[PDB]
């Protein structure tokens, strides 16, 4: 078998560190002047082809952010590996939530967790898994032993298929109804139509430009409809969720 993997996360999350740990020395060529970094390894007969997305804080349409946002929607991947810095979860997991809305196979890799044990803060990864609805693993991206064990675990997961349960993240009645009017427009695409509709409601360039004139005017009309500023409602919903989540999964 061949498996294709994307590594994604915030700058200095350690996604580059994990990328490097898993690949050793391997290739580099462009996405445009922006450089595209690719590497491989072999484990248990199977080959692994990895692409590293530039570091981003959010999937917004800013050229590095553009590339990454494009790539999580359209680039082939058997799995997305979201590397997360554990020492600032409220910020890090924002993108995680966006990634979960896509409903593409993914894993969340919690980095920097020995830094967190300093503070005498522990995380319940069982519950965090229950919240996110994807695999969550603890892994220091900078020790090669744990990265190597991670190779076997990744191989396992890819082999049996990654079980995911859809993230229960609700935007309130008015926004849900707007999402609902628009999903058909985005049905039977390579990604969840709900995420595409959310992207469109956010006036995402990437999604919106794929549309014909009529349906563009339908999206823009739904934007106009919404009483609350959208970018702000999406943030309150999301950061409220991470506060909920963080208050369940943390203990000092
Ligand atoms: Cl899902």
């Amino acid at each position: 078998s061949k498996y294709q993997v994307l590594t994604v996360g915030n700058p200095n999350s350690g996604k580059t560190t994990l990328f490097n740990g898993l690949t050793g020395a391997k290739q580099q060529v462009g996405n445009v002047t922006v450089e595209k970094k690719t590497g491989s390894f072999v484990h248990a007969g199977d080959e692994f082809s990895l692409t590293d997305l530039p570091g981003i804080y959010a999937l917004d349409s800013s050229i590095d952010e553009s590339i990454a946002s494009r790539a999580v929607l359209t680039h082939p991947a058997d799995v997305i590996i979201n590397v997360v810095d554990a020492t600032c979860l409220e910020r890090s997991l924002y993108m995680t939530l966006q990634l979960r809305e896509l409903r593409r196979p993914m894993i969340v890799v919690l980095n920097k967790m020995d830094a967190l044990k300093r503070e005498r803060v522990h995380l319940d990864l069982k519950q965090l898994e229950a919240f996110l609805g994807c695999p969550v693993l603890a892994l220091s991206a900078n020790n090669k032993e744990q990265v190597r064990r991670f190779k076997e675990k990744l191989h396992k997961l890819l082999v049996q298929g990654i079980a995911l349960k859809q993230i229960e993240l609700h935007y309130g009645a008015e926004f849900e109804s707007l999402i609902h009017e628009l999903e058909p427009m985005f049905a039977e695409q390579a990604v969840s139509a709900r995420a595409l509709a959310i992207r469109a409601l956010e006036n995402d360039r990437l999604v919106i430009n794929g549309l014909k004139e009529a349906e563009r005017q339908n999206v823009e009309q739904r934007q106009h409809e919404c009483q609350v500023d959208i970018d702000l409602l999406v943030a309150n919903v999301r950061y409220t969720y991470l506060h909920e989540l963080c208050t369940h999964v943390r203990r000092t």
